[PDB]
């Protein structure tokens, strides 16, 4: 029906012909955000109108942050010199136990609660006398490295934090005097510390991270347990956002792509960590955008609180062909008119609905020859 | 006492401007005569010893962690006397908690039945901790040590620093926080009484409810509405009795359970 901000980019075609222009750093009216939500079945065009996007962004100077468990990125990232990280290679560790930059607040406190949700997430029976021994245990092993409440993250090299391999060190000498509040922790924190999964989190956070185009590629993640995957995907995205306080470069663009990957009904603190992501990067004046098939994942009863606002929050949209549950799901949540469900249910390949604030279209999605390369 | 149809528990709540506390005594030399109580008022002093019953005027006295849960409803009764804590000073607190504790040589695993009263560290040990983590960490210790300082070595160590109808009218003219604090913490302590020894069929009451009241920490009342469903548990009897405080908005999802004998009001209860 007509989509043009005066500036910005070009995302694809009206249902007349005509240029959607979008200016997704607008402020004003119905543009309260920057942020995006892109929904579909596979196949879509998801990470297509995705990577088409980004690179009309970048072209204008913003800075790109995306984690990749489909390895949809890695191409784009060469072409455009940027970081690429093997978050499950040693080059690409990210240490879990590095503490993230935040009247005062003390950065361990706030690293702490992060870990709650983190080892949640890898340790999914964790009981409540566990859970405390546990962020005793961490705090312990913190201040063994000579890190404290009050110590600032910004001059700690990468080398001193302790690692996994402190925390469950430290678990057994107290399972001796502690065989009941420990004795099962310990065991079932080797597994990250010696054993199966190791290669991910024991020992320092590799990389630096500092380039206007990174991408965490986690693909090799793909067939690990779910518990895995998901610790993991929230261990990166944890770094990740930390890389925007870290150096607040404005108009930074954070990705988050197959996010229904972080969904855990057991610990929907996860998705609430997504969900303050998308708010706060408002003050960054950046964008966080969500892609996504597996839509119902969000809207369970556990996490529907969180997801519900995660995905239907966002300023600007994009619909395209959806499985039969999700668009159900979506039609719902979003309002759509008969219409606008029927447009989802015939629509073809890089079509679809596009939302900027309350202005829902029929868009068609296609990238200039010369971009094809990327 | 009874059970069955509509009788699910043997809870009362006395609500009024009216002679609340006549009434109360009454029936409590009552249901005594077939055989604990809050008393900021003194108003079973007299009673207590006209029963010739026992009359008396260290909350760091404390599979599932003994340690891990007592250090949960240690942070009420910090909330409750330290309103402005931040969640850094907050989690501060709780740690020091823990290590002041390991000093003292009880840990995860230790059986709270083996610890003379003591043995246990008080808040004196928690305040020192605390001086001495502030050197290096001001800006996470440094006001908890200046504020635990009044409850180590200050105006109010006499209630805490030591180890350990319950009058509590003392402190009647002291700041409500303190008051609050107190408050709460004799109600641990006696539901601690009656969770020590299951002597069935016990009254627990709590004369002017409202004092436990914070709007900015409702846990207080939280522990209120636990003990009121967990006496029943122990086939016993809680007794609230008191003069919208329980209404509020960040209240209301606690003092509506809890406060469900009706005297001089109002609107809110109609
Ligand atoms: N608008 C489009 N024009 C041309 N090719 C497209 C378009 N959208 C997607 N494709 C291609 O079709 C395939 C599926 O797109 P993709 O974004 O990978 O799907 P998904 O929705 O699973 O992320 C990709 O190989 C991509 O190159
Ligand atoms: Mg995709």
């Amino acid at each position: 029906s007509g989509i043009n901000d005066g500036s910005g980019i070009v995302l694809g075609k009206d249902r007349d012909g005509g240029l959607v222009l979008v200016d997704i750093w607008k402020r004003g009216g119905d543009r309260t955000n920057s942020n995006w939500t892109i929904l579909a079945k596979p196949g879509a065009g998801k990470s297509f109108t995705a990577k088409m996007l980004l690179l009309r962004e970048y072209m204008q100077g913003s800075r790109v942050i995306i984690i990749d468990p489909e390895r949809e990125y890695k191409e784009m990232c060469r072409k455009l010199g940027g970081v690429w990280i093997n978050c499950t290679g040693g080059e690409g560790k990210i240490n879990p136990l590095q503490v993230r930059l935040r009247v005062f607040q003390s950065p361990l406190a706030l690293h702490i609660q992060t870990l709650r949700t983190f080892f949640s997430l890898y340790l999914r029976d964790l009981t409540d006398t566990e859970k405390a021994a546990l962020e005793d245990a961490l705090v312990e092993v913190y201040k063994e490295a000579g890190i404290t409440w009050d110590t600032d993250p910004r001059g700690v090299p990468n080398d001193k934090w302790p690692t996994v391999k402190e925390l469950y060190e430290y678990c057994v000498k107290k399972a001796e005097e502690n065989p009941e509040t420990y004795g099962r922790l310990s065991v079932l924190l080797k597994r990250a510390a010696e054993g199966a999964d190791s290669y991910l989190w024991a020992g320092p956070t590799a990389v630096e991270a500092d380039s206007d185009f990174i991408v965490f590629d986690v693909h090799d993640l793909q067939n690990a347990e779910d518990q895995v995957k998901r610790a993991q995907y929230f261990n990166v995205l944890s770094f990740a956002w930390n890389i925007l306080e870290r150096d607040r470069r404005e108009r930074t663009v954070l990705v988050v792509d197959e996010a229904w990957m972080l969904v855990d009904p057991q610990t929907p603190q996860a998705i609430a960590f997504l969900r303050d992501t998308s708010k706060r990067i408002r003050k960054y004046n950046g964008s966080l955008i969500v892609i996504s098939q597996n839509v119902i994942d969000f809207l369970a009863p556990e996490v529907q609180r969180y997801g519900q606002a995660l995905l239907d929050n966002p300023t600007y949209k994009l619909l395209l062909a959806q499985g039969e549950k999700d668009l159900e799901a979506i039609t719902t949540l979003m309002n759509l008119s008969e219409a606008e469900h029927d447009l989802l249910v015939n629509a073809k390949r890089g079509e679809g609905l596009f939302v900027a604030g309350t202005q829902r279209i029929h868009i068609k999605i296609e990238a200039a020859p010369y971009e094809m390369q990327y």
